[PDB]
């Protein structure tokens, strides 16, 4: 992940990491391509990236960002960067919750492809 | 309902959909719920969703669905989906025929919100 990633998240999201990979049919190597900028449209992945979302609330139910939510699992650091970012790319869009992550994964990595990761 | 719907099926479910309600009492109400993740057990709700898979005999007189044919009709992206997330609500159990299909329900918009709707 990018180097402004807090250490606690990697723990945080171990849980849920290994409960989503296991539901979509994930492997790492498919995380590890996200992370170095390339992203394809393929459930297995995008999918994960809905499930690990919605596991911290991130997202509701038809995949539209909780922007305070969002904020607050950010660091400080990241705080003005990320909102411009999401006052650019959200509201999310397109045909399915897995769809609407990446077509927000895709609009992030636009302007700030170090905002986003997958883990 | 969901934005991947084929605009098909608005069409085609149109004649059952009036026989389902009218034999269930369901309201269109009811139905909207559903679509909102608001889904409650009561028959009017419950009996018509197993009516409307009846119709499109995806499922027998035990409420035992037909996977191969529910997923077929599927759009490519939803099928994929689907595969993983009926492998483990399938096959049904429950008390009774509405029972069986509230069970899945619940079982599918616990994993994927946005994949079983109703009309
Ligand atoms: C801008 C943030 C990117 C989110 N991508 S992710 O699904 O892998 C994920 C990462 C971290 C926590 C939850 C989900
Ligand atoms: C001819 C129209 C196809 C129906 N496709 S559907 O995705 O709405 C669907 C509805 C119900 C069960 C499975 C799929
Ligand atoms: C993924 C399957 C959803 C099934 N939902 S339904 O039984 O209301 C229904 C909707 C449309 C046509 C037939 C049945």
């Amino acid at each position: 992940a990018p180097d402004w990633v807090p250490p606690e998240v990697f723990d945080l999201v171990a849980e849920d990491k290994a409960r989503c990979m296991s539901e979509h049919g994930t492997t790492q190597a498919q995380i590890d391509d996200v992370n170095k900028g390339n992203l394809v449209n393929e459930p297995s992945i995008t999918c994960y990236m809905y499930c690990l979302l919605e596991a911290f609330s991130l997202v509701d139910d038809e995949a539209n960002v909780d922007e305070d939510i969002m904020l607050g699992l950010l660091p400080d650091q990241l705080q003005e960067r990320a909102q411009s970012v999401m006052g650019k790319c959200l509201p999310t869009s397109g045909s399915d919750n897995c769809n609407k992550i990446y077509n927000l994964a895709k609009c992030v990595q636009e302007s700030a492809p170090d905002v986003w990761f997958v883990i």
